[PDB]
DNA sequence: CGGCTGTACTG
DNA sequence: GCCG
DNA sequence: CAGTAC
């Protein structure tokens, strides 16, 4: 729908920005789950109680919504440190996160040149910073489409029923996406072995993955670039899953990750676990609440058994932003 | 006040 | 940050 | 293990 807070919002994610980019990873998600909360609010936000009546707004915050909603600014954002957007501008590097951003800025680091130059960057953090721009750049849904079907291809060269889909931000209908996250499979439950090497070879060699960013027996995160005058590099996400936990694969990598982590909130206090690899039960915990059982496996053919085993009415991929 | 998702590759 |  | 990321 359409969000009768914006006003409120906007002023929000810049402080919510700011305690992320610096570190306060908690307290951000407390915000960022506020600003969820405020943009699917079917109205303006008018007062405090209204405010608190909300799940994921308590006093503190609600006090920042009225103070907007009346002064029309949040006093807040006139103290934020000043290293705020060179922090922001270091951890936007892919590979980078708040430790590297903070330990380069107390070196004295202050721009993306001073990084290229002086800085020491990992492997990964160099490929990050010579796709920098290109990186922050949401590409169109139609490119996310071709990449899609490239490795499709590429995949049903090696066996013409192998399953690829193209999940996150793509399944979930947005006409713009950071990535690609293509998840592959194969209905016989055991084709889907011993491929995924190959398939990475032959896209390589193809031309169209240009950086290996992080390898895994079955998660790929690297760079591609669909053939063509001046297409931007894309950052490319590739998981291949056994076919009995293609539910669950789908439902994680569909998103998006708030969704995600909302689910398996409620997988937990339903007594269960959900993960990207299936729904289990109640894991066993001794004495001192560590895990020393694995639940066992409820199957999940379909993300509608995953929904409705947790007692969820079924959400159309589109709806689940959150 | 303590939990806030569960899991995985890199160095 | 918010919530149980 | 610390850091980063899906
Ligand atoms: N449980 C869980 N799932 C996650 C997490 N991060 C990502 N996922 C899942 C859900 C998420 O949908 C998928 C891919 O993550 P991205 O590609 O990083 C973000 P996307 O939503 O695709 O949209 P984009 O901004 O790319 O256009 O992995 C996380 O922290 N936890
Ligand atoms: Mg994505
Ligand atoms: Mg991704
Ligand atoms: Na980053």
């Amino acid at each position: 729908a359409t969000n009768h807070n914006l006003h409120i919002t906007e002023k929000l994610e810049v402080l919510a920005k700011a305690y992320s980019v610096q570190g306060d990873k908690w307290r951000a998600l407390g915000y960022a789950k506020a600003i969820n909360a405020l943009k699917s609010f079917h109205k303006p936000v008018t007062s405090y109680q209204e405010a608190c009546s909300i799940p994921g707004i308590g006093k503190r915050m609600a006090e920042k919504i009225i103070e907007i909603l009346e002064s029309g600014h949040l006093r807040k954002l006139d103290h934020i440190s000043e290293s705020v957007p060179v922090l922001e501008l270091f951890s936007n590097i892919w590979g980078a996160g708040t430790k590297t951003a903070q330990m380069w800025y107390q070196q004295g680091f202050r721009s993306l040149e001073d990084i290229r130059s002086q800085a020491s960057l990992t492997t990964q953090q160099a490929i990050g910073l010579k796709h920098y721009s290109d990186f922050l750049e949401r590409m169109p849904r139609e490119e996310a489409t071709e990449i899609e079907q490239t490795v499709q291809k590429a995949a049903q060269a090696f066996n013409s029923g192998l399953l690829c889909v193209a999940c996150g931000s793509y399944r979930r209908g947005k006409a713009t996406c950071g990535d690609v996250d293509v998840l592959i499979t194969h209905p016989d439950g055991r084709s889907h072995r011993g491929i995924f090497s190959r398939l990475l070879d032959s896209l390589r060699q193809e031309g169209f993955l240009t950086d290996d960013l992080v390898k895994g027996e079955t998660k790929y995160l690297g760079v591609c670039r669909l053939p063509g005058p001046g297409r931007r590099h894309r950052r490319l996400d590739i998981i291949v899953v056994p076919y009995s936990e293609f539910a669950c694969a789908l439902l994680y990598f569909t998103g998006s990750a708030h969704f995600n982590r909302s689910m398996r909130a409620l997988a937990k206090t339903k007594g269960m676990s959900l993960s990207e690899h299936a729904l289990s039960t109640a894991v066993v915990r001794n004495t001192h609440g560590c895990k020393v059982g694995p639940g066992r496996v409820l199957p999940t053919p379909t993300e509608k058994d995953v929904f409705r085993l947790l007692g969820l009415p079924y959400r159309e991929p589109a709806e689940r932003d959150w």
